[PDB]
């Protein structure tokens, strides 16, 4: 009688346990940009979305599903119940608290802790073996928060950190020199924000050190003002937010690049945030960006970058500031 | 010497004539979804954005530019002046008023006609040889308006039409039958809107006609309610608008599918908006969706679908409705 | 004080188990076209090659490895010992004996059976959960042979069957009609070779049945001679071998498309060879091509195409011939 | 009442000039690896193949065409007559007699010059505005020969040079250090062959100079013997040929990466051979590999690498050797 049975003879029943699943938590502009970038790079065989507002969540799921003909990811699901996230290889956290006028730094972080106390145990319950990738800001502190609540080993808790900062730096270098960002090399490390560290000694094109060629590179009194290129990077989100209200596209592409290294076990090096105690002279439980080898087991190795005394002092001062906030948090 | 001159020896003075340029008009949610999809499919060597609000326009340009490292489109430009659009191969028009929750796309015509009076002459002035792809609603009427204003031959003026309607239909078919939309075949023709026509005789999997297998298909007297699948297609935009306020992702992917056929000269068949005088008993200059062969010179051929008496009458009345609106337009 | 230890601090020891591994058995021209096509479509995180000629095998492995910079498959391995194939999701069999001057079909099949008696138990020992895709000719008999030796359930033993035949048919359709093969639809079923069945009733563009428009379609006295298009398909490998010595590129692309459906769980429909007992009027353990739903567990469903008396009789005639040979084989 | 005319209504007569056409000259194993890699990267809207053997040419064309369903390059053509190559943007030269140990290098130059005296003028007749990419060996001499015969400006005549050599080097670096070749950086410059120059000062991971970390790098007294990695690179082609008879896959992927930079105007930096008179201390009309900015107008800029006195002297000795051969050629 039924059309499906007249057309199709079934040979095998339903044991659907996903094999290459990714979850995005939060369907704000950042989360949806991560989602569309992951879908157009064929990184997952199932995509799950979760957030607390049911109507926008279902509408975003339906909008993506209606494009299925043009994609190669056959299952897209969503819900406020974290059961929809079960058996994920990778869970990307973009949700957080909305900022309030006149609230202190410590109060903002604690409000995000209170949200993570609900999100993280739910994630761990349904995907006990996943990798966690935290994007929510302030990212170095909130990556620590996810690590603390989850109980996961440090190799499986990753912060997006300075990955986009470095991409922006390479684009701006490329604009100045007349070359693609792919062929400009340079690293921004440390705390994601106003105190990140541009490692001038490593900037190069085709292996030619820009500092040896132009020795005053990175000093304020440089007639070409290369120090203001780093200031442009730290101010980039501020300028884009003032023009269009928020940033989305670039972080979505940077996050999908990280997901590609994880899902395909590439062991590429990225400037991302990892638990740094015992390395680079740090003695507290803080997360900072260094060049990390990224693959299917998360962060397996760290590159030991040679830093000047000025550069080391910036990192150590960031570690002190982060721990000062973290030791006052209520878990 | 400058650092650039110490590092790089220039051998050639170049003139910037782009060879595969695409312009998106409008940086609303639809326009930006078209932009990110075209960028992630490597369809252009230069992308230009144009709209009337300068701050929002510059912010979106900067956000995309910040993702350059992850892309293979080396030049992204923008501006309110249409000189930034010069020498485009393809110009995609997405600006205009969008439907409220439960509003007919036909209720937008007077507002969007007035906007097209400014846009189309500016586009034609700076890219006299481009193809025009209209996405703004009502898309069938606005493609006619663009054709009249531009003076272009009809093969170069295309509406996105029912490409998305048919993609939605194939997705819903696949969900009912347990197969990917790629392997479900079926066509929605006519108005992109409430009077679209589902061609039941062409619906098939692996060449097996579903109507011959299940003769009740498409009638009210069908226990399985397949006629309601077309109603789901007609209601799709309304349901997503009710949940998130607008639609974006699916139309962006549908538009990128059309741009791929044009830029790569594929000569694939799509259900898109074209001038159908002389067809199905129509003697006025109305545009609506039929299956069209799409390539680098636009629409070169149309497939002549066999319709039932009921299907053809439904096309003819919808064409009369569109003409009733068109003949009263002032531009 | 090794350079690797000065540069990199190890944080994690790892016993690496790959998650999306593919093996190609046989590094002849067919096997290597499959390998390059799979590598350029980013379907696997590890590729293994196996063959009996040690030097040629190592040379092909090294040549592919030296392109790693341009790929996203981080590990390529090879060896005569099947331990290099352990934990594969998908194993593709292209090895076998070539047809001899003055030899029966029972004796050519037996020479290939003896090859499969060594290969298949080795594959099963190291990848007990894999799907098997047999490409070696005669493909329908050798897929039966692989199934019998492996002990696998029928859903995990797949023959490439008529998949390329149908792609060639769609290309030739497109050449005659002036449209891309993507927009021409048609199915070749049954036994891969001179006795395959072109299903004239399912051929269409945009859902328009060519048979209804052109009732002579599929008859000998057809002024347009469409039956000769099927004859061109069955002769194609023959014509290419006479021109260049062998065929490879098209089959490599066809096999990678099947691998994509499996690895991404797409549930697309393909005309491939499956154990057909109990369906289409067949009563014995034979494999023939029908439209099959293909995903991460292999063939889960079969489409039941409505066939004419003549069409059904062709399939029954093929099953009788195949079973007659199979019962004479020495396992 | 032909089927095509009942099915399709023509609206536009054919006048077709392709917009992104590529020609490959030579359908040996190298030429065909370039062809399949270019096809699987969607770089062209038309691909032409040309060579002197008509049967093999037609067989390779047919094999590729039969895979059209799986590709997005809609037109593939071939012939011995160079009219089939008309209006190419990029023409890739792979034909010639192959380098063989024991066969005089000076005699091979003479044999391949005469082949180019036939090929180059035929290419330029039909594509007067193309870029030339020379892959045939000896590559630095034959790029000069193509430049003299065509009369093209030097930016439009490019040799594949040391591009693959450097890719091989990065793979071998990655195997030693435990990271992907993408994250290992290093440059092989100069004359392609036994006298190429590995630039130890530019080798780095994440901007960390290996030479500063390990000052004996590249010296005979290096306990890890990294000089033997450069020897591995120069010997790689010969070792692969000894194992499987020829080399093809890696060069195909390397050539397709250069083709991507040209067709998409990327302005990425590659170590490829360019006319370097006036730079690096060279005064004669010679081509050697240096880091070159590559885009839609060929090579527009050159990076000036800081070299040691010994490295600088090696490049001069290579230039003297090349001009000694070139000074006796007649065009």
């Amino acid at each position: 009688a039924a059309l499906k049975d007249q057309l199709i003879h079934n040979l095998l029943k339903e044991e659907h346990v996903p094999q290459n699943k990714i979850t995005v938590v939060g369907v704000g502009a950042v989360g949806m940009a991560c989602a569309i970038s992951i879908l157009m790079k064929d990184l997952a065989d199932e995509l799950a979305l979760v957030d607390v507002m049911e109507d926008k969540l279902k509408g975003e799921m339906m909008d993506l599903q209606h494009g299925s003909l043009f994609l190669r990811t056959p299952k897209i699901v969503s819900g406020k119940d974290y059961s929809v996230t079960a058996n994920s290889k990778l869970v990307i956290i973009t949700a957080g608290a909305r900022q309030q006028e006149g609230e202190s730094r410590l109060n903002l972080v604690q409000r995000n802790v209170n949200i993570f106390k609900f999100i993280i145990p739910n994630v761990v319950k349904y995907s006990p073996h996943c990798k966690l990738l935290v994007v929510s800001n302030p990212v170095d502190i909130l990556t620590y928060v996810a690590w603390k609540i989850s109980g996961f080993p440090k190799n499986r808790v990753i912060g997006s950190g300075c990955n986009l900062d470095s991409a922006r730096f390479r684009y701006l270098m490329g604009e100045r020199l007349g070359v693609h960002a792919l062929s400009c090399h340079g690293w921004i490390l440390g705390e994601h924000g106003d105190s990140s560290v541009p490692v001038w000694s490593g900037m190069n094109v085709a292996g030619v050190s820009l500092k040896t060629l132009h020795p005053e590179l990175g000093t304020d009194a440089d007639k070409e003002q290369w120090k203001q290129v780093h200031k442009q990077v730290v101010d980039s989100a501020y300028e884009v937010i003032k023009l269009k209200g928020y940033t989305s596209w670039a972080i979505g592409l940077s996050v999908a690049d990280l997901a590609e290294s994880i899902m395909k076990n590439l062991r590429r090096v990225h400037p991302i945030s990892t638990m740094l105690k015992g390395l680079y002279g740090i003695k507290e439980d803080v997360f900072l960006s260094v060049p990390c080898v990224l693959g299917q087991n998360g962060i397996s190795d760290v590159v030991k970058v040679t830093l000047t005394s000025e550069e080391e002092a910036h990192l150590k001062k960031s570690a002190d500031t982060l721990w000062g906030i973290q030791k006052e948090l209520q878990f």
